[PDB]
């Protein structure tokens, strides 16, 4: 199964200077959810920006520097090579990556920040005309989580 899964606002912006541009504890608990026993594939900026491999699943990074070596991360040099892993892939950024993977996946799960950021990196333009709502959920919205989302899982048609 291969899924992307990323967090963009009304513009779909999705970073601003290695950034996130919005502090939402509940995407990182969407996310941890999601993903945690399964693999998360990300571009090789991606990766820097968080620093450190995501605990309790496979971290896989695609770059083509040969001497990039992460301890707790797997590395990648092809497109291609990420058809070769098993079992529920999620490609996690950026935009890059997702410009890339846009037309491939299978299905999409998409946070939508009701915001408008100032950004520099943003989600491919895409159409429901493309892709069937399978769920749409509001976040709650409380103390630490002060920005309207919503849970999208889009599959293709
Ligand atoms: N929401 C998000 O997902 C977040 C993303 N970002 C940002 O994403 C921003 C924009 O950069 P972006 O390009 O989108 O980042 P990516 O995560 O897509 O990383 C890009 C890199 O991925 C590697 N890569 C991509 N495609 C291939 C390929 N086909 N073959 C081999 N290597 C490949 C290359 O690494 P290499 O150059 O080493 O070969 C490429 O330079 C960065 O500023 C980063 O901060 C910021 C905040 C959040
Ligand atoms: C959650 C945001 C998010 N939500 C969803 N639904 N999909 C995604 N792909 C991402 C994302 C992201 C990027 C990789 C990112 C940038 C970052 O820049 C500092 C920090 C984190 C991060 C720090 C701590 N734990 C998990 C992720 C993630």
């Amino acid at each position: 199964t291969l899924s992307i899964l990323v967090a963009h606002d009304l513009q779909r912006v999705i970073g601003f200077e290695n950034q996130l541009p919005w502090h939402l504890p509940n995407d990182l608990k969407h996310v941890k959810k999601l993903s945690t026993g399964h693999t998360l594939v990300m571009g090789r900026k991606t990766f820097e920006s968080i620093g450190k491999p995501l605990p309790n699943r496979r971290n896989v990074v695609l770059t083509s520097d040969t001497s990039f070596n992460v301890e707790g991360v797997d590395v990648i040099h092809s497109i291609e090579d990420i058809y070769q892993l098993p079992g529920h892939v999620f490609i996690f950024g950026g935009q890059t990556l997702f410009e890339e993977m846009i037309d491939k996946v299978d299905d999409m799960y998409i946070t939508v920040i009701e915001g408008k950021f100032r950004g520099d990196t943003f989600f491919p333009p895409y159409t429901f005309e493309d892709w069937e709502v399978a769920s749409s959920v509001e976040g709650k919205l409380d103390e630490k989580n002060t920005i309207p989302h919503t849970f999208l899982h889009l599959i293709r048609k």
